[PDB]
């Protein structure tokens, strides 16, 4: 009985290994090349991996997990009963995958045209255009033309998506996708545990939202901002209004202080992409932790093409299961907000290195909250004052203390709602809940609860809104950046411990703490091999997800909003 699943996972591991690497392949030449020919063998090597899958799957349901006694090969063979898609009879197999193909192509090729004129695609038009304008007409064209294009051509396919995605989970023993989807954390309790950690970060998001929302009155004018409302969701500097930092300059604290323009300074100074992935990697290996290979170097698209490629764009790090080969894909522009994401994008790398000599079936992070995590806590460091400093982006008081919080927590607090409230609608899909009647009235029904948000034009028959969301036609839960935002601040309060940093721990800095990195690289190394409390308790000393270590970095703002919006008589909240 031992043997005999000693040997499978054996099996299983090496023939994964090759099979896995050859549709990572293929996966990444059409997403860096989107031809007919690509997508072919694309959803060739589906079926090759599915008959992998579906071979070793169907052994691993023969064996009793209960009668197992190794407790790493029990934990493999539970994982391996899951087929996933390759559950599906062969003829809504290939359905499914040709609907998932569809639906992440039509997202990345979709663009917006001005009247009579030019055609701008997300990444890097329209995404700069959210960003800068300051112009109602001009963000709400953009705004609206991607939902249009994006968002309505996604609807077709979504309902049979559904279905058939749920048809796999039920398969494989869930009751829906969602429920397959929270089952990544292993907690009985994540929702209640979610929904108390949001609870959490209400006063800090609402009183954000009552000043941001001040700040646009004054700018955009009383008939197009209600004090006591929602605020319009194409002025908060992006196109899912999920980060806010972008209008930094319409609400800024103290602005005596006179802020540096970042991006003409990293121009300026001759920054690319390729030096913004350096600095990354510098990080890292100043904590001790894995530089990438020189493999990565050769193989990333840190830009996006020149050629006449179409590709997709949207940042995404890759694992090709072979131990030696990672590797970035990702359309970088040359700012602080790339900048960030390049930092998020290498500790997807990282964490792929640290835990690269497990077995392939426990080669995933903690949960999947870790893995988004990772490379957010180094940024954090990154953006601080003194950091951007000494990469001469910034000039060398607590107005710009208050002014630092602020720019912080435009991209941090504001996320939280947005992040939170993805998933809760596409569990609610997914478990029957929300049907295709009610798909976009039940997406502002939580934008509005959730985000205090509003479309700027009165949503009709046919708009799918989430659909102009990358995750949602890649079929990529979302939850899992709801939890990084938590733990994350509570890997940095961690590692500044370690670090020996003293004070407001905002003003941490972890660069080159070898302290730091031991403790994030023994958590890593764990992989999905460990339940994630016990990479929890590696980083922080204890076992829980908390929301105590984000309200400390954000006291002073907290206090700071309070006083500021009392002394202008704001009602919080959109009754
Ligand atoms: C339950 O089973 C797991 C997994 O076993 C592994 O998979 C099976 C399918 C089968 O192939 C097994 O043969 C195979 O080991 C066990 O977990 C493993 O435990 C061993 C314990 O030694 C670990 O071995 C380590 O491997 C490292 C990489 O090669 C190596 O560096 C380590 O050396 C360390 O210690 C020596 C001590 O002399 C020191 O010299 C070194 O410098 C270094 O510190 C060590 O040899 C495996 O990595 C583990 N693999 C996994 C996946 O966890 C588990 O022990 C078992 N449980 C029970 C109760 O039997
Ligand atoms: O864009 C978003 O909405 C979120 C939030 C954003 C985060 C970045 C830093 C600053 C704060 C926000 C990062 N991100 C992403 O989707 C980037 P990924 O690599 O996780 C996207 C991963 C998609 C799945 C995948 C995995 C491997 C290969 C191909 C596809
Ligand atoms: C893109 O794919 C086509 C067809 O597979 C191929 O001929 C072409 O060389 C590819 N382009 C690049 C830059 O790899
Ligand atoms: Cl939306
Ligand atoms: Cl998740
Ligand atoms: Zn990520």
């Amino acid at each position: 009985d031992e043997a005999e699943a000693s040997k499978f996972v054996e099996e299983y591991d090496r023939t994964s290994q090759v099979v896995w690497n050859e549709y990572a392949g293929a996966n990444w030449n059409y997403n860096t090349n989107i031809t007919t020919e690509t997508s072919k063998i694309l959803l060739q090597k589906n079926m090759q991996i599915a008959q992998h899958t579906l071979k070793y799957g169907t052994q691993a349901r023969k064996f009793d997990v209960n009668q197992l006694q190794n407790t790493t090969i029990k934990r493999i063979i539970k994982k391996v009963q899951d087929l996933e898609r390759a559950a599906l009879p062969a003829q809504e197999l290939e359905e499914y995958n040709k609907i998932l193909l569809d639906m992440e192509t039509t997202y990345s090729v979709a663009t917006v045209c001005h009247p009579q004129g030019s055609c701008l695609q997300l990444e890097p038009d329209l995404t700069n255009v959210m960003a800068t304008s300051r112009k109602y007409e001009d963000l709400l064209w953009a705004w609206e033309g991607w939902r249009d294009k994006a968002g309505r051509a996604i609807l077709q396919f979504y309902p049979k998506y559904v279905e058939l995605i749920n048809q796999a989970a039920r398969l494989n023993g869930y009751v829906d996708a969602g429920d397959s989807w929270r089952s990544m954390y292993e907690t009985p309790s994540l929702e209640q545990d979610l929904e108390r950690l949001f609870q959490e970060l209400q006063p800090l998001y609402l009183n954000l939202h009552a000043y941001v929302r001040r700040a646009l009155h004054r700018h955009y004018g009383a008939q197009h901002i209600n004090l006591e409302g929602p605020i319009p969701a194409h002025l908060l500097g992006n196109m899912w209004a999920q980060t806010w930092s972008n209008i930094y300059d319409l609400v800024v604290p103290f602005p005596s202080a006179p802020s540096m323009d970042t991006t003409e300074a990293m121009l300026k100074q001759g920054w690319t992409p390729r030096r913004m992935f350096k600095e990354a990697d510098d990080f890292f290996t100043s904590l001790g932790l894995l530089p990438v290979p020189p493999e990565f170097w050769q193989k990333s698209m840190l830009e996006k093409p020149t050629d006449g490629r179409e590709v997709v764009c949207h940042a995404s790090a890759w694992d090709f299961y072979n131990g030696k080969d990672f590797r970035i894909k990702q359309c970088t522009t040359v700012n602080l907000e790339d900048l960030v994401v390049a930092h998020h994008e290498m500790g997807h790398i990282q964490y792929f290195m640290q835990y690269k000599d497990l077995p392939v079936a426990l080669r995933e992070g903690a949960n999947p909250g870790f893995h988004e995590a990772i490379g957010d806590v180094l940024a954090l460091s990154v953006s601080t004052p003194k950091h951007l400093h000494s990469l001469n982006l910034l000039s060398s008081s607590d107005e710009h203390d208050i002014n630092f919080l602020m720019k912080m927590a435009l991209d941090k607090i504001a996320f939280i709602p947005f992040s939170y409230l993805v998933d809760q609608w596409r569990w609610r899909v997914f478990d029957g809940s929300i049907t295709k009647e009610n798909y976009n009235q039940e997406w502002w029904s939580l934008r509005l609860k959730y985000q205090g948000l509003c479309p700027p034009v009165p949503r009709t028959q046919g708009d799918f809104d989430p659909g102009a969301k990358f995750h949602i036609p890649s079929s990529v839960p979302y939850i899992r950046y709801f939890v990084s935002f938590i733990i994350q601040f509570q890997f940095h309060e961690a590692l500044c411990q370690a670090a020996g940093h003293t004070g407001p721990l905002h003003k941490c800095d972890i660069y080159q703490s070898k302290e730091a990195g031991q403790r994030l690289a023994t958590a890593m190394k764990l992989g999905f091999s460990r339940p994630w409390p016990e990479a929890m308790q590696l980083i922080t000393g204890q076992p829980q997800m908390s929301a105590s270590a984000m309200l400390s970095y954000f006291k002073p703002l907290l206090d700071w909003l309070r006083t500021e919006n009392e002394l202008h008589g704001e009602k919080l909240g959109w009754p």
